[PDB]
């Protein structure tokens, strides 16, 4: 699943989950929702909060 993800001025190149996860990480530090982080991944909100508490 290669795949490239713009959020403002960065974009994160996502190879495998484990780059989700790390995707996941940022967006929240930076102040972004569960429910904008579901979406911007293309994942469920469940799998967003699971990737969180890493």
């Amino acid at each position: 699943m290669k795949k490239e993800i713009q959020v403002q001025g960065v974009r994160y190149y996502v190879e495998s989950e484990d780059d989700l996860v790390s995707v996941a990480h940022e967006l929240a530090k930076m102040g972004y929702t569960v429910q904008q982080i579901a979406n911007a991944l293309g994942v469920s909100e469940r799998k967003v909060r699971r990737y969180l508490e890493s």
